């Protein structure tokens, strides 16, 4: 277990040091996206929540391919505003329901420390 709390003020500083293997030790789901929504990282906790195989979704587009239920003003719309603004920090509840049992989650999106990367953090509620 990597000891980082969901919603920590400086989470993007803490996660900047972690390889794929360390990300898999987190207590919550973590996805790293580029500015276009392509998945750069996807940890084991997230695969446990959603059923997706982490290695097979890297390189796919989260909003177009993997998670079409997030293609809406309430999720994707907030992401694209943050990318265009260069700043993003928002937390909200959502239901994941594509090809899965509908699962309610808390979502935290935050701009990463590195240039053109954005974190999506997920935990059950
Ligand atoms: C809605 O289609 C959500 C799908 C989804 C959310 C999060 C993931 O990690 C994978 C699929």
């Amino acid at each position: 277990m990597e000891h980082v709390a969901f919603g920590s003020e400086d989470i993007e500083n803490t996660l900047a040091k972690m390889d794929d293997g360390q990300l898999d030790g987190l207590a919550f789901g973590a996805i790293q996206l580029d500015g276009d929504g392509n998945i750069l990282q996807y940890n084991a906790a997230e695969g446990d929540i959603t059923g997706r195989d982490p290695k097979q979704v890297i390189g796919k587009n989260f909003f177009k391919d993997v998670a079409p239920c997030t293609d809406s003003p309430e999720f994707y719309g907030k992401f694209k505003e943050g990318v265009a603004s260069g700043n993003l920090n928002t937390m909200f509840e959502y239901t994941f329901d594509y090809q899965m049992t509908p699962t309610k989650v808390k979502v935290h999106m935050k701009k990463a420390l590195s240039g053109d990367s954005y974190w999506v953090f997920v935990k059950r509620v």
